[PDB]
């Protein structure tokens, strides 16, 4: 939004690679899970599938880091 700064990218990535408990360079629900069981989150296991395929825009059940991209940036929605 309003065209993404730096800090905004570099802050994301190494959010991103730090989920990344591989550094694969994907995000999983279990990784995912790990996170948002972590943080005092539940979600779903059907959900988690589903929010990633909102995201999945490309199909592969997965998150690269230009999909966490979108991910945060729709999430940043708070205005
Ligand atoms: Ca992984
Ligand atoms: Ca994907």
């Amino acid at each position: 939004a309003d065209q993404l700064t730096d800090e905004q990218i570099s802050e994301f990535k190494e959010a991103f690679s730090l989920f990344d408990k591989d550094g694969d360079g994907c995000i999983t629900t279990k990784e995912l899970g790990t996170v948002m069981r972590s943080l005092g989150q539940n979600p779903t296991e059907a959900e988690l599938q589903d929010m990633i395929n909102e995201v999945d825009a490309d199909g592969n059940g997965t998150i690269d880091f230009p999909e966490f991209l979108n991910l945060m940036a729709r999430k940043m929605k708070d205005t």
